């Protein structure tokens, strides 16, 4: 039945951004996607299903979803348009999801801290910090 990936689930609310824009810019997010994308409020909607965990932003901007198996590589559309080769773990209760494309790379973690699920993004040295909180 339970899983320990069973603390993600739920519908989590946007509440608090730190350095985003920048870990953007980084990504190379251009101008108007970075200022439209940086005002969004997304929800992420986290649901499990056998091996099967999907993670849905709902926004004002763009809604995303993926859905995938722990460990096995898939291709995803990232919000801002990127077309990436992803692979997500669970490392130690971390949920660790990695983005390849154009040789670059970038890493967004995913852990629960008290009440709130933090994402901890980074991308050549450039980090941002998102906490939601459920809804
Ligand atoms: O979870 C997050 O809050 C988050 C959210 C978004 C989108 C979701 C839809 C509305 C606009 C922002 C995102 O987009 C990708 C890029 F940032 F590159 F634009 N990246 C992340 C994050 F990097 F942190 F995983």
């Amino acid at each position: 039945g339970s899983h320990m990936c069973d603390a993600f689930v739920g519908t989590w609310k946007l509440v608090s951004s730190e350095n985003f824009d920048d870990y953007m810019k980084e990504v190379g997010v251009g101008f108007a996607t970075r200022k439209v994308a940086g005002m969004a409020k997304p929800n992420m909607i986290i649901s499990v299903n056998g091996d099967v965990i999907t993670i849905k932003s709902e926004s004002t901007f763009k809604n995303t979803e993926i859905s995938f198996i722990l460990g096995q590589e898939f291709d995803e559309v990232t919000a801002d348009d990127r077309k990436v080769k992803s692979t997500i773990t669970l490392d130690g209760g971390v949920l660790v999801h990695v983005q390849k494309w154009d040789g670059k790379s970038t890493t967004i973690k995913r852990k629960r801290e008290d009440d709130k699920l933090v994402v901890e993004c980074v991308m050549k040295g450039v980090t941002s910090t998102r906490v939601y909180e459920r809804a």
